[PDB]
């Protein structure tokens, strides 16, 4: 039926059908369209308190929860999918990975490289997309699957 991971379900508030990855976590109203050695991806971390390292170059001790960490990536992806604000000014300005400096890129990797979720949905993105919250030992990812 549908790409890799996708599912149908029903919007509780709308009643429309939509799209949606168990893998990336990203869902979509529009059916998603029609696997590599490597993809290149940038990413957003928010880590918080059960973080496997509890510090990023913007905070030294993270002490916001799980819970306040994923409101955090929720309201930066409305933002990225509403256009007032794009992924990688929010990287460089708001992700716990020192890969903010380089607008969040992480450069190609292969599989077997990052810790399993993360590669998941790294693979699952076709080129251009991005993840919903994607959860791993280290935080809360937003991943754009760049190449
Ligand atoms: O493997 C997943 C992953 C990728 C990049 C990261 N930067 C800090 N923690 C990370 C965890
Ligand atoms: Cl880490």
């Amino acid at each position: 039926k549908l790409p890799p991971g996708w599912e149908k379900a029903m919007s509780r508030s709308s009643g429309r059908v939509y799209y949606f990855n168990h893998i990336t976590n990203a869902s979509q109203w529009e059916r998603p369209s029609g696997e590599p050695a490597r993809v290149r991806c940038s990413h957003l971390l928010v880590k918080h308190s059960q973080s496997r390292r509890p510090s990023s170059w913007r905070q030294e001790k993270i002490t916001r929860t799980k819970e306040e960490a994923l409101e955090l990536i929720n309201g930066y992806i409305q933002k990225i999918k509403s256009g007032e604000e794009d992924f990688e000014s929010l990287a460089s300005q708001f992700s716990d990975c020192s890969s903010a400096k380089a607008r969040g890129d992480l450069g190609a990797f292969s599989r077997g490289q990052m810790q399993k979720p993360f590669e998941d949905a790294s693979f699952a993105l076709r080129t251009g997309e991005m993840s919903g919250p994607v959860f791993t030992d280290s935080g809360i990812h937003i991943i754009l699957r760049t190449e």
